[PDB]
């Protein structure tokens, strides 16, 4: 019993953070076999930081124009090439700590881990979500470039998220480690802006199954409702609209539980209509978005507390 | 900037973590040099918990009794005793992995990172405090016993926390490394609960502080208070008392965000009596109570190990 925020183990990914230096500049790389990973603007000076070209930069730069240290050794670069907003460092020496791994790209919704790190060092692991305006809400200081998201379903890293910088509004923006951002931003200092974020239903709804398995049912109620109007009242809410794709998802949860999709749909569109009056839900005042289905059945008992 | 749950990096415990057998149980243990601890009442039958004798059971018990299993290798147990409710099994190997650490009883209030493991192998890991009450609000299910709590500092682990049990309103309750319990409980099938919880005060102003370092301010106002009338609060609302230490330790956060202890004490008095209107503080509609001041100032610094 319980529920927490409940991050993957990040030795595997310990294991591979390195500190990067061009210049003045110092932030965080990923070290697979013999090449390190980091973001491109590893190489834009203080001069301009609005409409850096980095083709042009780049090709200016040798090998030893790149300083990588693993803890405290040297480690000496050998060639250098960029992969959309990813700088790949090619080293002489493959990290012989190097797990299992794969690269995927997320979708909205989806939940990973995050190891935060400050030249080169591990300091902290969380659990993030990518939101549905392809933001995210990290917590990330000065220099924390380069510090990556994963799962490890399996034994296998999944590695989805490579930071790159902050927006206005204290939310976070970065790239795959193919070096295509999410999201509609770019590497520059630009104006740009987080768009309007909105709630991820599906993962209410997954949260909400969490707490029956546990125990809770003081929310459920005896009306259904249509998909459709189900909708229609979400999303006056700023919930994002849940598809088909959701419901099928939604499945197991509901199977375990006896409650179906659109019973509990029910059940969160009276918890937007009259909040909690004075009750918590796994411990929260507010309805929580950042555990996904997937999430609930890796962390909750297979046996439903009735 | 963002303000989230952090846990300390996990790797240096994840190489310590084995998987212990004795009969029919299976839970986690510890590997340290050339010792593995894990819950005494790992020797335990189902019939045997309910009224144990715990030095009868272990005399009764030898080294070939218990089988330790550190990913596909068995170690072979050369020697075992108990120290108060922690069973320790000496192998014939020393852990290679073995980290910088120190055995460290934790007071109410303060919070570290526990890596929930099953069948000797890491799964999960999360943030959690020492309630009041002596219990922690952990996510266990069956086969975590042995999963331990752990604070870091530079590059020496300070283990606090080991995993025992589960008490009937779901939350859960441990020992320390040298197996004492924290709080009124034993390691037997018999009525047990935990006591009546408080809110942790110094751990609520210093998330107070965390949530105007991140901009957060509505709760600000022109008062002050003192340590005799806001402690009349705090007890009327089920908080514990702030102290003298208290307001000392929280001195940096007042000193940087212009606020004093106790005019972020006039704060907390007003959310205390009036709520929150509807408001929220850092994303929550609660008011949080498991930062230490010392987490806050990390996270908000960025120390790594
Ligand atoms: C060159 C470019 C792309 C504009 C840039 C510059 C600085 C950084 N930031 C580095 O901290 C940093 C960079 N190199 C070493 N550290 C930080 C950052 O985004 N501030 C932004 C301030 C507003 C204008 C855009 C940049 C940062 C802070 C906190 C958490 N995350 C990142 C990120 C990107
Ligand atoms: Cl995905
Ligand atoms: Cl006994
Ligand atoms: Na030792
Ligand atoms: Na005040």
């Amino acid at each position: 019993s319980g529920f927490r925020k409940m991050a993957f183990p990040s030795g595997k990914v310990e294991g591979c953070m390195v500190q990067v230096t061009c210049g003045t500049t110092t932030l965080n790389g990923l070290w697979l076999d013999d090449v390190v990973y980091c973001p491109r603007h590893v190489i834009c000076t203080s001069e301009d930081m609005l409409n850096p070209n980095y083709e042009d930069l780049l090709i200016r730069k040798s090998n030893h124009n790149f300083l990588v240290q693993a803890g405290n050794v040297q480690l000496r670069v050998i060639g250098h090439s960029m992969q959309n907003c990813v700088l790949k460092l090619k080293v002489d020496t493959a990290n012989p700590k190097t797990p299992k791994y794969k690269f995927v790209r997320i979708q909205p919704g989806q939940t990973f881990s995050v190891l935060a790190c400050y030249n080169g060092s591990p300091s902290g692991v969380y659990q993030c979500a990518m939101r549905p305006n392809f933001t995210i809400k990290g917590s990330f200081l000065n220099g924390s470039c380069g510090s990556v998201g994963f799962n490890i379903d399996y034994d296998c890293v999944s590695f989805c998220y490579m930071h790159h910088m902050e927006l206005p509004t204290g939310v976070h923006a970065g790239t795959d480690l193919e070096g295509n951002f999410y999201g509609p931003f770019v590497d520059r200092q630009t104006a740009q802006a987080a768009g309007t974020d909105t709630t991820i239903t599906v993962n209410v709804l997954a949260w909400l199954y969490a707490a029956v398995i546990n125990g809770d049912r003081w929310f459920l109620n005896r009306f259904t409702t249509t998909l459709n109007d189900f909708n229609l009242v979400a999303m006056k809410y700023n919930y994002e609209p849940l598809t088909q794709d959701h419901v099928d998802i939604l499945g197991p949860l509901s199977a375990q539980t006896g409650i179906a999709v659109l019973d509990m749909c029910a059940s969160l569109k009276e918890l937007l209509q009259n909040g909690m009056n004075g009750r918590t839900i796994l411990g929260s005042a507010l309805l929580e978005d950042e555990f996904t289905p997937f999430d609930v059945v890796r962390q909750c008992s297979g046996v439903t507390f009735q």
